């Protein structure tokens, strides 16, 4: 029969989220519960009930004694495991309790940016069998697999946990067990209204402020700043994401606001002129209409990304 | 009966605090003495009184013997401890002091930067037990465990140390033993005083000595200049902190300080506008109401500052 | 007779695409089918079927036996091979399948930059014997060599997968035989549109818009801004990529924008000179020829970059 | 009797020296001489004078005959130690001279930034013994402890090499030896005037140049120019610095370059206004007493930072 | 008699040339020919002739034998040894065949920047004998040390490749056999005539440009903005190299631009002093030979570098 074998994974300390590369690194704790009849022993009173092994020596044992064991094998790993712990239990009943407590990086495919920084993301550990389904199989610890109390990490928030089963068909050509520790996260919004919104606000502003000065040199002048204020905003944007291949909101948001400055400097220009024909009623009655569709345009821009990317 | 396992460990050398990552990396030294009867032997004089071994081999002479022994698991490790010297020695009455010199990153979860950067810093490192409390339990050494006389660090100075022992219930049902060793930090206020605050004082006090200019495009042109530099400064400070989820004390200085700015941008572009009317008098009249407001507005916003974030 | 060696590999996650060291770090999965008559043994019913063993048993069982082995040497490989599992199965026919799970970074020589960013890449992975031909050979596996359905990377593309296999007389004076996993990429263009030529569209066209200002200092003034910018997007080009020793596509076209804005620059000054004497038929005669020519001078440079380049 | 062991170190390539983190990472190499009377053994013409053994066997079999062994621990590791080559030849007195090619990090705690760059700095390298001076004893080597002929490096040049012998009572409660191998080191001036001070020295002759110009509004937009320049270096310097605690020379300089340049734009500030009152001749007088004073006050603060700092 | 040893080195991959660290990492193969008559065995018809080893188990049996053997011992390594395969062979006739592929880091101590950056640089590996040539002697392979087809590196080219053996009196009193791969290497001008001269010589041509301009205060604002420029320029420049300890060509190059453009920035300035005065006739007449003699200045400043340099 395909002896039955219990894992449980705890994610204790998510020590990175590195989106830059599109990994997270976390210190998980791995237990495998696997009875096996042959490794039972014959035991006196005064002896130990449980022997405990490390792992070179258990393998070496299981060598000896020609018994096939379990690889769990990690689907999503990245860069090289750390093993920091590998401790084995062996019961009088024939049973093995494995701990392995690691850290390590791990990849996500998901991460949908579409939606930056609103989005929700997705992050999932795999455990697989090297060994197909028709020899072991991987059932679930009841009360142990989940997250800690402590995360310690601020940027995410872990919204949803979840823990499951599946069948994959790649390392053998038979059937093979998965276990899925998957869970959701969030991102706090604090920094971004703080430290990147509010600057942008305070910079639209001056530049509209600056269109009714007239003499239109400084109106130039404080334009060209304003331009040289988002170059460097999508300088610092540019940095903190990865080389994204469908266009994010963010992004969207700021070539908008490169097209509206851009199309200011070139209105100011346009106005300097038609001035230098001379023909002061045509700029006196367009400044009106400019400044009255500035702030309209904006909302206009906003009420689009917010109808178009929700 | 459960046997007491007594515990030394020394933090000699902090080699970083990246509060970035939210993690310090220290040199450690571990000891760790445990009196285990079946261990003890026959010896003639001649031969040594105290055999010494490494780790390697003790471990695979107690699994020749088949004695449990105790599981030091460190419960804030991150990334890979590097194991520099792990040696043992085995008393004629049954007892062995372990020595584990090493060096390692631990995770620090209580950050607070809410009084960032005056705030007080509570680092801590955790040995626990894989074993529950029912099989061993971890006692204090008595005049080893502390810190060294030199730290070799500059930037943090360690205020309290403290150690103690606890239960916890994580890895198995039982109960087990985690030895605490608990050091308080602060930080040294001459670095953000030398090369932070004098700084933002010249630039603001030259914003304020920029408002009686007349003439008022000089006015606008050095308070542009003025947001380039609290601009580059936001920069700094957001490289300095990582990406924390609630605002802090300097974040706050900051972002109130663009606000300011602003409208000090804002109020002479109104009184331009209000010179563009001819209205000489109003102007005249504003002029002094806001630069006897603008530092009283200062220190009103360090008054509320120092009210509500303490 | 030369013992047939089977190989597969597979490339899981391509953790990354450095260009700037000119490599590209994958997860890989490799296997390897061998019969060796030699390794069979006698087993009876009760008994499992199908050894396993792990690699340091295993070689030195095949060092008890004294039986050679395949040497599986990377060609490729950069920085340190991170072997993250490796077992063998041992069928009574006299079969091994060794499994290796690994991640490691691989050097790519064939990065042709001369159609940056527009150009395709192909990266490849080798696998050498390190016995030469007579002794073994190697085959390719039916269905298994190949990619996977999620290779999590969003900048790169890949267009076309390949597996072979080829003679080399590197390391020994007689043939040996090498298995080449050999994929074409391709990039994503959506972020140099993005952010890069958007940017400098905006930047040149209020280069040009800047052309009829009359009074010729605020000309001089823009164009000397237009030149901070460019310099700005040459750093980041300049960081983005190796120290490449041919002239790119990107590089050519920003040299040249360089050139065209110091154009810009020498031809307003001239304008002013001239103005200085007074001839102001000239200058306003020389005026719509320059506003004429100068977004048909930047046309003809996109005509000569797309004839040259392609 | 307390058998003495002989002891000789050698850096043979300074490979770095990382101020920011306070370490300096070398190549070194390690001899350890030990006369062990019961490891003789009896040898036959023919057979090897000196036997050869690598580290693990060499410590399997001395945990065979049962002998202690010296436990050389370094003091001021920092990161992993990463050996490179371990062997040991055994001689038939029963002298074992022992070889350690490694290369590691070591901490420095005594970098004394007070008199940067001009300062003096103080490197040292310490070998303790794990078991205590009652049991082992150091002594130093002839004519093999030092430094080499090429250490590879040229922002610091070697002044003075020492070498010596102390006791500890860190580890256990008995005394204990160190070796200790401590040099002093200098650095080169050519960077620091070539790059940082021939700039600063550069902007100031600017800034005084721009007191005469009248019109006092270019003095104002020349001065701001001149803040920005300082900022910058100012943000370069604070990069190649540790988060330092005490005021350095370096910053004390750019700090009251910082104010004094502040003073010059406020002072122009004063002249604008006071001649927006149109006492002209107050300004007129005023102007020379500044221009006098200024390049006095420079060499006033030269003067007062040489009697302080010295 | 002292037994030869044959040595075959080839660096296969050069994986970087870091300047700032004056290193150079590369992939390297090594190859051992080794001729002890002992090791030779008796061998049946049907066993195979030559016998393969993995390091470890070799190492033990040559200890079971107790054989001396030789230390392969790196001079230059930097970091830590990556060693990726190692296999031994071992013949009838008693020759040991010893492969290890490696990747690994190498200091060069000769950088001579004297000539940045057209110096040609010399690089080289060192493998030197712990055991003394008493013992043992290092001989060349004939047709196998060398470098390979493909390098993959676009920033240098070898020009030349060579190698010898030599002897050294270092980790012994006795002579001890070295075996050196010194290759020298070029350096690329394409990027530094791309990215750093044209942008120089097209600012330093705005700067000529600007200077008959009249209304000497457009001169001054120029200028202030080219110095901007070299200042940025210098921060590239001092980022790409060492902390270099003399004065290099493209430092004193810059170093000589920064004190023209200030020379440029004071003498308009004196015109400006001098047209206050009013006395017009001498700055019409002193503005004729300045700009006559600015590049000719610049053109004897590069006869003078060209000199002194070669």
């Amino acid at each position: 029969e395909p002896s039955d074998v219990f894992i449980g994974l705890k994610i204790d300390q998510i020590t990175g989220i590195n989106q830059k590369e599109e990994n997270f690194s976390v210190v998980g704790s791995l237990r495998i519960d696997w009875r096996q009849p042959l490794l039972a022993f014959e035991h006196a009173p005064g002896e130990p009930k449980h022997r405990t092994y490390t792992l070179a020596t258990f393998l070496k044992l299981l060598e000896e004694k020609q018994i096939r064991w379990p690889a769990f094998t990690y689907h999503n790993q990245q860069g090289r495991m750390d093993f920091q712990n590998r401790l084995i239990s062996l019961s009088e009943d024939g049973t093995v309790m494995y701990l392995e407590r690691f850290t390590s990086t791990f990849q996500a495919p998901a991460f949908d940016f579409r939606l930056f920084p609103f989005d929700n993301q997705l992050f999932f550990i795999h455990v697989d069998s090297i060994f197909p389904q028709h020899l072991f199989r991987f059932q679930e610890m009841q009360g142990f697999s989940g997250l800690g109390d402590q995360l310690g990490e601020e940027e995410w928030i872990v919204t949803e946990v979840n823990t499951h089963l599946t069948t994959h068909n790649e390392f053998t050509k038979g059937d093979a067990s998965r276990f899925v520790l998957e869970f959701h996260a969030e991102r706090h919004l604090n920094y971004y209204l703080m430290r990147i919104l509010i600057p942008v606000l305070l910079i639209i502003t001056v530049s509209w402020f600056t269109f009714f000065l007239q003499d239109y040199t400084k109106r130039i002048d404080l334009a060209g700043g304003n331009l040289l204020l988002f170059i460097a905003f999508n300088f610092t944007i540019s940095s903190d994401l990865p080389r994204l291949g469908y266009i994010t909101l963010m992004d969207a948001f700021l070539v908008g606001t490169f097209i509206i400055t851009a199309l200011v400097v070139l209105g100011n220009v346009w106005l300097r002129r038609l001035e230098n024909h001379g023909k002061q009623a045509l700029a006196r009655k367009l400044d009106i209409y400019a400044i009255t569709s500035y702030p309209l345009a904006y909302l206009l821009g906003a009420l689009t990304l917010w109808l178009l990317f929700f």
